[PDB]
């Protein structure tokens, strides 16, 4: 699924 360096941008 998707890199949870994404999950930390999302938000940020």
């Amino acid at each position: 699924d998707v890199p949870k360096s994404d999950q930390f941008v999302g938000l940020m």
